[PDB]
C-alpha cells in the first residue's frame, strides 16, 4: 500500500505546470492514443489488398503502391504520438530520480515541452510534403515496371482523408496547447 | 489501500446528478460500449471484401464503395461515443483537481452535460444527412471511371441496418436522459 | 482493503433470493458466456464467406445471403444475453446505492427478474418466427437480381444447427430457474 | 487484504479429497486448457478453407464438409471440458455457500465427481460414434447436390489425428483419477 | 497482503538446486517462451495456405502438405515445453502441500528433474526421426491423388530452419543444465 | 504490501550505474519494443502474401521469396532484442539473489553490459551481410525451378527500408550508451 508516492510524484511534475493545462493535454493524449488504436487502424486494414491498378503488368500494382504511399499514415501517426510522448517519459523519470534524491528540474521541463512542440511541427510538416492532408481516389502511377502511365484506385480515400483531417486537427490543438504551456512559463519567468 | 479517496470522488461527482440518472446513464453508456466492441464491429468486417458491383471496369468497385460509404458505421459511432465521453472524463478531472484544493464547479457540469447533448445531436444530424437510417441492398453508382451507372451490392444490408436502428435508439435515450438531467438542474437552481 | 464491503454487497442482493437459486442462475449464466464467447463465435466465422449460390448473377450472392440471414444468429445471442443481463445490472447498482443511504428494493428486484423473464421469452420468439430451430443446407433464395429461383448453401449447417439447440435449452432453462425464482417471492410474499 | 480466506475455501473443498488426488486432477485440467488454447485451435483453423473436393458441382463442398464434420473436434471438446468443470464449480460455490452458513455437502462432492465422470464416458462415447478415434485423408461423399459419390480431401489429417489420440488419452486419464477418487470415498466410507 | 508466503515457497523449493542453477534455468525458459509465442509462431503463418506443388490433380496439394508435415514444428514445440513444465509444476504444488503440513521431497525433486530430461531427449529424438533438423525448399511427395511423383514447395524453408536449429540449441542447453543440476545431487548424496 | 522490497532491488542495481545513463537506456528499450511491438509487426504482414514473381513456373515464388528474405526482418528484430535484454534479467535476479543472501557483483554487471555491446554490434553486422540497410523495389530470382532469371516485387519495400532505418539508429543509439557505461565503469575504477 504505498499509493501516497504516487500521488506526490504527480503533484510535483504538474507543480510547473499551468492551471488545467495539464488536464486538457492529458485528455487530448488519450483521445489521440484511443482514435488511433481503434478507429483509424481498422480503416487502414486493406491499404494494399484492396489495392487495384489497371494493368496487366506483373508487379505494378507493387511498385505503384509503394510509390503511392511511402509510409502508411497508421504508422506515421504512431511514430508521431511515439515521439512526443518520449520527453514527457523522459522528464517523469527525471523527476522520479529528484524525489528519490531528496528521500535520501524546471529547465528540463521546458526543454521537454520545447522539443515536443518541435517534433509535432517537424511531423506535421513532413506529412505536408509526403501527402499533403487529402487523398485522392484516383493516383498516376508512373514506375518502371509500368509501361507508360497506369491508373491505380486507393482504398477508401475519402474516409482516410476524414481521418487525417482528424489527426490533423488534434495536432494542432496540442501544438497550440504546447506553445501556451511556454508563454505561461515564460510570463513565470 | 485506498479505497476511500476513490469512492469520495464517486460521491463528489454524483453529488450534483438526479437520483437515479447517474445510474441509467452509466449503464446505458456500458451497454453501448459492449454492443459497439463485440456485436456491430464484427458484422462490419467485410464491408469492403464482400462489396461487389455488376461491371468488368478496374477500379469501378473501389469508387464506388468509397462513394457508398464516406464513412463506415462503426468507425462513426466509435468517433461518436468517444466525443460523448470526452466532455464527463473532462469534468471528473476537474472535479479531481477541485477535491487536491480541498485537502490542502457545478456550471462546468452544466456545460459538459449541454456539450454531450449538442455532440450526440449533432452526430445525429450527420448520420441522418450522410446516410439515413436504412441500407439498401442494391446502391446505383455513377463514378467517373464506372461508364454510365452501374449496380453494386452491399454486404448484409438487413443486420446493419438493424444495428443502425438499435445505436440510433440507444443515442435519442442517451439525450432523453441528458435532457431530464438539464430540467433537473434547472429545478434546483 | 476493503473486501468487506463487496461481500456486504453480494450478501444483501442475495438476502432476496432463493437458497441456491442464485448459485445455479450465475453458473448457468458464465456458461452460457464462455460457450458465446469461444465456440459459436468460431463457428460463425465464415458464414458469408463460405455461403455460395449455383448461379452466375452478380449480386446475387449478396442478396441470397442477405435474406437468408437477416441477422446472424451469434449477434442475435449477444443481443439476448445483453439485454438479460441489463435488468441485474440495474438492480445491483440500486442495491450499492441503498447501502450507501445507510451509511449516511424488493418490488425493483421483482421487476428486474420479471423484465428479464420477459426478454427471453421474447427473444425465443423472435427466433422462432425468423429462423425456427434449425439450419438446412440447400436454401432457395428468390430475390430480384437473381433470376427466378436460384439454389444456395450454408456453411456447416449441421454444427450450427447443434449450437442452436444448444442454446434453446439454455435460455429455457435461465427462464425456467427465473420463473421459480419468482414464485419463491410470491410464497415469501 | 483477504488471503487467508481464500486458503481455507482451498482447504475446505480439498478435505474431502484424496492426498495428491487433487493436485494431479488440476494439474491434468490447466493442461488440457493449455493444450486446447493454443495448439489444437490453430491446427483447426482451416479445416473448411483448406478442405477441397474433386467436383464442379456448386455447393457440393458445403454439404461435403458438412457431412464430414457434423461438430468441430475442437468445440466438441470446448463443449467437453466445460461439462466436465461445471460440477465442480458448483460444488466450489455450495462449499462457499456452507462457508458463509459457517460464519453466521460429503453427499454432492459425491454427486458432482460421478457426474463429472458420467460427461467424460459419454462424450468419449459420442465421439467414438460420430467420428471414431482417427482422421482419413480422403473422405468419399454421397449428398444430394453433389452427382454420384465424390471424392474430399481434409485438411492437416495426421496431425488432427495425433491431437485426438492425445485428447483421447487426456480423457482417460481424467476418468480414471475420478473413478480412483470415487474409489477412495467409498473406502472412507 | 501476503508476499511473505510465495517469497517462502519459492525458498524452500530452490533450497535444493544449485546456486544459480536455478536462475538460469528459469531464464532460459522464459526465453524459450518468447522466442516460441512471437517469432515462430508468426513464422508458421502460412504453412499450408503457402504450400504448393507443381499439379493439377485435385486434392494432390492437400495429401503432399499433410505428408510432408505429419505435424507442425510449432505445435510439436508447444507440446515439449508443456511437457517438460508438467513435472515442475507438480513438483511445486507438492511442496506446496508440504509446507501445508509444515503449517498445522529431495526423491520427487529428483525423479522430477530426471523425467524432464526423459521427455527432452524423447522429443529431440522424435524430431530427429520424423523430420531432421533442417527443411528442403522443394519436397518429392508420391501419394494416392497425385499420379506418378509430383513437387512441391514448401513456405520460407530458410528461416523455418533457422529456427529448427535455434529451438534445438535450447533444448541442449537446457538438457545440459539438467544433467548437471543430476550431478549435483549425486554429489550432494 | 511489499512496495519496499522492489524499490531496494531498483536501487541495488543502479548503483553501480551513471546518473541519467539508466533512465535513457530503459526509455530507449521501451521504444524500440513499442516501435517493434506495433508498427514494423503490422508493415511486414503481407511480405510473402504481396510477394510477387513475373512468371508462370510453380513454385518459381516461393523459392525465390526464400531467397530474397532468408529470415524476416521483424523476427530477427525480436531476436536481437531478446539478445539484448537476457544478459540484464540475467543480472537483475543475480542482484536479488545477492539481496537474498544479505537477508539471511560488479563484475557481472561489466560482463552483462559487454556482453550486450557484443549481441548489439554481432546483429548489426549480420543485418549490413545478409540484407544491408536498404530494400529494392526489384529482385531478381536466379534459383533452380525457375527458368533462367526472374523478376520479383517485394510488398512496400520504401516503408521497410524506413523502419529499418529506425532500428538501425535505435540500435546504434544503444551500443552508443552501452559504450558510454563501460567507459564510465572504467573511469570509476
Amino acid at each position: 500500500g504505498d499509493w501516497s508516492a504516487l500521488g506526490k510524484l504527480l503533484d510535483k511534475v504538474q507543480a510547473y505546470s499551468t492551471a488545467g493545462g495539464k488536464v486538457w493535454l492529458s485528455v487530448l493524449f488519450i483521445f489521440r492514443i484511443l482514435l488511433l488504436g481503434t478507429a483509424v487502424e481498422s480503416a487502414w486494414g486493406d491499404e494494399q489488398s484492396a489495392f487495384r491498378c489497371n494493368t496487366q503488368q506483373p508487379g505494378c500494382e507493387n511498385v505503384c503502391y509503394d510509390k503511392s504511399f511511402p509510409i502508411s499514415h497508421v504508422r506515421f501517426w504512431v511514430l508521431q504520438i511515439i515521439f512526443v510522448s518520449v520527453p514527457t517519459l523522459l522528464y517523469l523519470a527525471h523527476v522520479f530520480y529528484v524525489m528519490r534524491k531528496e528521500e535520501k528540474l524546471l529547465r528540463t521541463y521546458i526543454i521537454s515541452i520545447l522539443f515536443k512542440s518541435i517534433f509535432e511541427v517537424a511531423f506535421l510538416l513532413i506529412q505536408w510534403y509526403i501527402y499533403g492532408f487529402s487523398l485522392s481516389a484516383v493516383y498516376t502511377c508512373k514506375r518502371d515496371p509500368c509501361p507508360h502511365q497506369v491508373d491505380c484506385f486507393l482504398s477508401r480515400p475519402t474516409e482516410k482523408t476524414i481521418f487525417i483531417i482528424f489527426m490533423l486537427v488534434v495536432s494542432l490543438v496540442s501544438l497550440a496547447l504546447n506553445i501556451i504551456e511556454l508563454f505561461y512559463v515564460f510570463f513565470k519567468g
